[PDB]
């Protein structure tokens, strides 16, 4: 098939198979348990992205959805990816500031809504409805960013300065990265079609890798992961 965006997928596969491995060996070296599970979580988060990017590299998780008179190419392997990785990364932040069970259930439940409506909206055939789904989804995301920015950050201050200090950085990678996502969906292949597909995969690879591997390196690298 040799699609123009395969380059960026072959590239995604490589940066995540490589991140997954670095995490995995470093993780099996640690003896602390509190810190030990920040390592399993990251080995798993990179690993899921990895089988997905590669599988896509290989022509799976791609489907043609009709709308706007075209036969639009929708990569759904992305939502299977995000479905499991986004709630776990939120789990990374919740363990860190000692979240309640209630707040974690809520962040996860809303996260399920983000991706579920994201996917539905990306498989819709009526052009204006795609955008109703994109919108309930984004609203879910703003909600999660709200909690994190207002709730978690009130609570990262019951921690040590090294923990709040670390939470502020990861919290800042999240807010910046997670919010570009709805803007890319919408100007590219799933939304307006302004940005062609090789450039979309290229921007989703950079947010993905930044957000999983850039995130893991910063987290696993801090003193705060030792309870
Ligand atoms: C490793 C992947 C990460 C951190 C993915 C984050 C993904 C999002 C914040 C996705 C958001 C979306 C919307 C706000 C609306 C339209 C559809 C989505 C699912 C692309
Ligand atoms: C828990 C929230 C479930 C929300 C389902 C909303 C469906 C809205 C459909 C609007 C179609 C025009």
């Amino acid at each position: 098939t040799g699609r123009p965006e395969w380059i960026w997928l072959a590239l995604g596969t490589a940066l995540m198979g490589l991140g997954t491995l670095y995490f995995l060996v470093k993780g099996m070296g640690v003896s602390d348990p509190d810190a030990k599970k920040f390592y399993a979580i990251a080995t798993l988060v990179a690993a899921i992205a990895f089988t997905m990017y590669l599988s896509m590299l290989l022509g799976y998780g791609l489907t043609m959805v009709p709308f706007g008179g075209e036969q639009n190419p929708i990569y759904w392997a992305r939502y299977a990816d995000w479905l499991f990785t986004t709630p776990l990364l939120l789990l990374d932040l919740a363990l860190l500031v000692d979240a309640d069970q209630g707040t974690i259930l809520a962040l996860v439940g809303a996260d399920g809504i983000m991706i579920g409506t994201g996917l539905v909206g990306a498989l819709t055939k009526v052009y204006s409805y795609r955008f109703v789904w994109w919108a309930i989804s984004t609203a879910a995301m703003l909600y999660i960013l709200y909690v994190l920015f207002f709730g978690f950050t009130s609570k990262a201050e019951s921690m040590r300065p090294e923990v709040a200090s670390t939470f502020k950085v990861l919290r800042n990678v999240t807010v910046v990265l997670w919010s570009a996502y709805p803007v890319v969906w919408l100007i590219g292949s799933e939304g307006a079609g302004i940005v062609p597909l090789n450039i979309e995969t290229l921007l989703f690879m950079v947010l993905d890798v930044s957000a999983k591997v850039g995130f893991g390196l910063i987290l696993l690298r801090s003193r705060a992961i030792f309870g």
